[PDB]
RNA sequence: UGUGCC
């Protein structure tokens, strides 16, 4: 409960010349004694008086009730920041070093230099993009500072680490002064061309990172990334994080865990000799080298002193590393710039031709209703994002306009405009609007923003495509519900004293010139293969379709802004943007190792344990028949690079025994590491999540990266949290939230009170304040409604309704008109409304909570209602299992110890029932998990008139309905929805195995009456709460149950009736991936 | 409506 405590200090540490807490309860009398307090403390604030006899009078209300909220009643003029920051800012300022950057702009020049007319300036090169202040961010520091001012011994070394960095970045800012923010968390121009261009997203890396300094390596790291970012913007972060490749192949191996034939990791305490050619380290030196030529010191002397022994003990150096670089900020460039970097190939056609073929080749010779009606799938699949042009829309009454992708289909129907039978251009006669995607150390990647009339046209394909490979292996990304554990579980597999894997990282080669014609060609010959095997209508011109798509791409045009002009340039590579994106990036990173590979083994003979492409790399394990040495690794690798070289492929193949490193993982060591280089205080681009959702995603973020091994201090982000969620009443009132508001399982939760650890509501007062706040979850918006009633909209939701169903229309029904009311969301105009409407409603509820007539049962009932049924009991459990992925924390790793870990994800999506598998036999409708609980619970009658209205044929809907299958179905729908509930696939817990037989002795349960969805949330529940304990106490406990057999039946009724909570905290879950 | 595909 420290956050309120903390937030107490902060806002006395922020304003001085009051506070004034605001309580409640759920026990009248009480709450009567808190509504009399805040009077109380206004009326004596409004008198100048002292609250200290008022806090002692209520007493009571302190001890016993709840905190609400704070209010500030703050008289200054957000200044002090201006004051506070010279105290700290006395060192030297910094320099700027404009001659260190290629491209000029990319140079810390000043901003009038840049833009010399307030007409030509743009911060599209340095946005912060995210919705909190610089000015908050500095306040933040010094606010930790103050408070760890007066530590001592190893806080003391961890506080005066912090203060010499922030020195140079108080320094520096001061030179110049604060930059301020309008009331869009922006920079303009008058506030900016007086400073250095790119000093307010330097200030944020820095003071990210520096917030995220802990021991002596942490300091020297910070300091040198801070520094020289500050001169350099474009290459500092890609020659730091560079030398990892080739330090995975030096490591050696000792004992490491595999994948068994049940697919799941096992303990295997080999040794794998780690063998490096001369030449390896010659390269590994250049790295180096350029470290050094770059300014760098302090990080190219912790590699080099490593490699001395290159102990896989000492290796977490090198990965923090690693993780570090990244936390200089993305780099964005301008489009131009990005855009502007861009007869042997007849074997890797073909095999491409030949993947495309067997993907599709069941679908298309049985005739697949999918493939005959692919255009209704892709209307329900559209989303809302954009189609490209910003068009004029009438809708009933009212003239707006809208660039949004669902908002074209329906005005275009409505004037019988609607034609995906004519895949329109992307020539010089309708060039392609341009998108970017960017990220720290590499270059930017553009992006198509194709017609609706593509999406369409590729939808049905690519999903049929996806099928296939999510039964393939060498499709790591798509292989059933496989983790990334597994991915590293089979490369250390065959790895022995004979064999060498092959990594590569083909990301230059994607986007390449000579890339485009072999692929799209391919995906052609594909399409005409496929077609020459059906007489369908309906299969050929949805095939035929996707064929166009292909050809209109093969010569593309592109618009990329030039300043405030749109020059229209010839593109003749392939970018991202299209459906098949994926799949088909998947399909020629595939088809090119195996190229590779072929053609080296005419030279070399040797055996192919396993083949994959994940991303933008792909690799593959050899074996040969005698042992490997420094020699043999030259020639492979100096062939394979080679033949990669012929094909004009600009990209970085490596050979290793040992270990490997692609974009989303590395291995070294035989143990598992994954990058953590989320950015905290800059984001990539802007959207429209507000300030609570971006702080429940900020605190995600540091899940995530303290989670893969780069901490920040867990004090700055509740500092931060407590900022970016406060409200304004007026210019002088600002309310902040308490913690019970912030941490309960609501609508409303941004965190978790304790990391590691999702807590639900077991007091009457939780209750009381969750009820309450569910109460106010969804606002109207009246733009929203008017459209909602408008023709062209009831239209289109009844002509695809029409086209869906036959018989009657309404669980369907209802769900297409709503999940098409949503879409609107996208429409900033409709998300204003709704936000606007939250504020006034929160800032009421905060003030004086409301009534609630309740009698709606969710995930926290049910918990609640068991808890009192369980018996605690000291237990214990050694530590069995080595450590796998180092970088955990150690109270998430000893979980991991003591009871093991998974590979594999836990469905929760209902995906594998029955029924929902008959459903996708006949219908291209995809029910959701809440859908298909809703219909399996649900009269035996109903559900066969359910399954009629969506065109399964009456044998089929019949057997169904009474089947022994469908009664299991039952239990499994509501297991998937439980889990999905309880979020068993994100954060912490998606590492644990919930089987584990350790775990399991751990609960007690014996059966008193048999009834599969009752046991099931009594063993979930204890396997949660035991769970947790390790988590917070670090050692363990058993639980006995006692559940009464009259409980139970009252319990399973309640079951059926749990209704899903939507909160900024299970947003930022699935923003995650 | 400072707007940006899968």
């Amino acid at each position: 409960g420290k956050y309120n405590l903390i937030l107490s200090e902060y806002l006395s540490f922020i304003y001085n010349s009051v506070q004034i807490p605001i309580y409640y309860s759920s026990n009248s009398e009480l709450e009567n004694r808190c509504i009399e307090f805040h009077s109380k403390c206004l009326e004596n604030s409004k008198n100048g008086l002292s609250l200290r006899k008022l806090f002692v009078e209520y007493n009571d209300v302190i001890e016993n009730a709840t905190l609400l909220s704070i209010l500030s009643y703050s008289y200054d003029k957000y200044n002090a920041v201006e004051r506070k920051l010279v105290k700290y800012a006395k060192g030297k300022p910094l320099e700027a070093d404009l001659t260190v950057n290629e491209l000029d702009y990319e140079n810390n020049k000043m901003t009038s230099e840049l833009f010399p007319t307030a007409e030509e300036y743009t911060d599209s090169l340095m946005d912060p993009a995210i919705l909190t202040s610089l000015s908050s961010n500095l306040n933040a520091v010094m606010f930790w500072l103050e408070k760890h001012e007066n530590d001592v011994a190893e806080k003391l070394k961890v506080y005066k680490r912090r203060l010499d960095l922030f020195t140079i970045v108080a320094s520096t800012i001061n030179k110049y002064g604060v930059p301020r923010h309008n009331a869009k968390y922006r920079y303009e121009y008058d506030v900016m061309k007086d400073k250095p261009y790119y000093l307010v997203t330097w200030a944020n890396s820095s003071i990210e990172m520096l917030m995220s300094v802990f021991s002596h390596d942490d300091y020297l790291i910070a300091k040198e990334l801070i520094v020289l970012s500050y001169s350099n913007r474009s290459t500092l972060a890609k020659l730091v994080s560079s030398p990892m490749s080739i330090l995975v192949a030096l490591v050696d191996i000792n004992g490491t865990f595999i994948t068994n034939e049940e697919l799941e990791l096992e303990f295997s305490n080999k040794y794998v000799r780690a063998i490096v050619p001369d030449q390896t380290f010659d390269e590994l030196n250049q790295m180096l080298d350029n470290m050094r030529k770059a300014g760098l010191v302090d990080i190219p002397k912790m590699i080099q002193d490593w490699l001395v022994d290159r102990s896989i003990e000492k290796f977490p150096l090198m990965a923090k590393i690693y993780s570090w670089s990244f936390h200089v900020g993305f780099r964005k460039q301008k489009m131009l710039d990005a855009a502007l970097d861009q007869e042997m190939y007849r074997e890797y056609t073909m095999l491409i031709r030949d993947e495309v073929v067997k993907m599709l080749e069941e679908p298309v010779k049985h005739d697949d209703h999918l493939l005959r009606d692919s255009e209704l799938a892709g209307l329900l699949s559209m989303s809302s994002a954009s189609n490209g042009e910003s068009r004029q829309l009438k809708f009933g009454r009212k003239t707006i306009f809208s660039t949004k992708k669902n908002m074209h289909v329906m005005d275009d129907m409505a004037n019988e405009r609607y034609t995906p039978g004519i895949i329109p251009p992307v020539n010089v006669d309708k060039p392609i609007p341009l998108g970017r995607r960017d990220v720290p150390g590499r270059r930017t990647r553009i992006i198509f923003i194709l017609p609706y009339e593509y999406f369409i046209a590729q939808h049905a394909v690519v999903e049929k495509m996806l099928i296939y490979a999510k039964h393939t292996r060498e499709y790591a990304e798509f292989y059933s519900q496989s983790n990334q554990l597994l991915s590293y579980g089979d490369v250390t597999r065959f790895l022995s004293n004979n064999t060498m894997v092959l990594y590569t990282d083909v990301s230059q080669w994607d986007s390449s010139q000579h890339n485009t014609q072999p692929f799209r060609k391919g995906i052609i010959m594909g399409l005409d293969i496929l077609a020459n095997m059906t007489n369908d209508a309906k299969v050929l011109q949805t095939l035929n379709l996707y064929k166009q798509t292909q050809i209109n791409l093969m010569d593309s045009y592109v618009q990329i802004p030039d300043g405030n002009v749109i020059k229209k340039i010839q593109y003749g590579a392939v970018a991202s943007g299209e459906k098949q994106t994926k799949a088909a990036n998947s399909i020629a990173n595939l088809a090119l190792i195996k190229t590779v590979l072929s053609r080296i083994s005419n030279k070399h003979s040797f055996a192919t344990k396993i083949i994959r492409v994940d991303g933008d790399d792909n690799y593959a394990v050899l074996q040969f028949n005698t042992e490997v040495t420094k020699q043999m690794i030259q020639d492979v690798s100096n062939d394979v690079r080679e033949t990669y070289a012929r094909m004009n492929a600009k990209v970085k193949a490596l050979v290793s025994t040992v270990g490997i490193e692609i974009a989303k993982r590395y291995i070294a060591g035989g143990k598992i590491f994954f990058r953590a280089g989320i950015n905290l205080l800059n984001n990539e681009k802007r959207g429209q999540s507000t300030q609570w959702d971006q702080a429940a995603i900020l605190y995600s973020n540091y899940i995530v990266n303290r989670l893969r091994g780069f901490e920040t201090d867990r004090e700055f982000i509740l500092t931060k949290i407590m900022q970016m969620t406060s409200v304004a009443i007026t210019g002088s009132l600002r309310l902040f939230p308490s913690e019970r508001v912030l941490t309960t399982n609501s609508t409303f939760k941004v965190f978790d009170s304790e990391d590691f650890i999702i807590e639900y509501g077991t007091t009457v007062d939780e209750v009381y304040i969750q009820r309450a706040f569910m109460s106010l979850s969804s606002q109207k918006s009246g733009i929203a409604d008017e459209i909602a009633a408008s023709s062209t909209f009831k239209n289109y939701v009844t002509r695809l309704s029409e086209q869906l169903l036959f018989s009657k229309n309404n669980i369907v029904s209802r769900g297409i008109a709503l999940t098409e009311k949503a879409k609107l969301n996208s429409y900033a105009p409709i998300s204003l409304e709704k936000r606007r409407a939250q504020i006034s409603a929160l800032l009421t509820m905060l003030q004086k909570p409301v009534t609630f007539k309740s009698s709606k049962i969710t995930i926290n009932d049910i918990l609640r209602d068991i808890k009192p049924f369980f018996t605690v009991s000291d237990a214990h459990l050694p530590i069995q299992y080595q450590k796998f992925m180092p970088t955990l924390p150690d109270n998430v790793q000893y979980i991991i110890q003591c009871i093991g870990s998974r590979t594999y994800q836990i469905e929760d999506d209902g995906s594998k029932s029955a029924i929902s598998r008959l459903i996708s036999k006949y219908s291209v409708y995809k029910p959701s998990i809440e859908e298909l609980y809703k219909v399996i619970s649900l009269h035996e009658n109903e559900i066969q008139l359910y399954l009629i209205s969506l065109g399964i044929p009456k044998i089929d809907a019949d057997t169904y309905v009474g089947s022994k299958i469908y009664s299991r179905d039952k239990y499994r729908i509501l297991e998937s929805y439980v889990y999905n509930l309880l979020s068993i696939n994100y954060g912490c817990y998606q590492l644990f195995d919930f089987n584990s037989p350790d775990l399991e002795k751990l609960i007690r349960i014996p059966f008193k009456g048999k009834i599969p969805a009752v046991t099931f949330i009594l063993h979930l529940y204890a396997k949660l709460e035991v769970i947790n304990y390790a988590i917070k106490n670090g050692s363990w406990i058993s639980l006995f149950c006692n559940y009464p057999k009259s409980e139970m039946i009252k319990l399973w009724k309640k079951m059926w009736n749990i209704t899903s909570l939507r909160s900024p905290y299970t947003n930022a879950n699935f923003f995650q991936e």
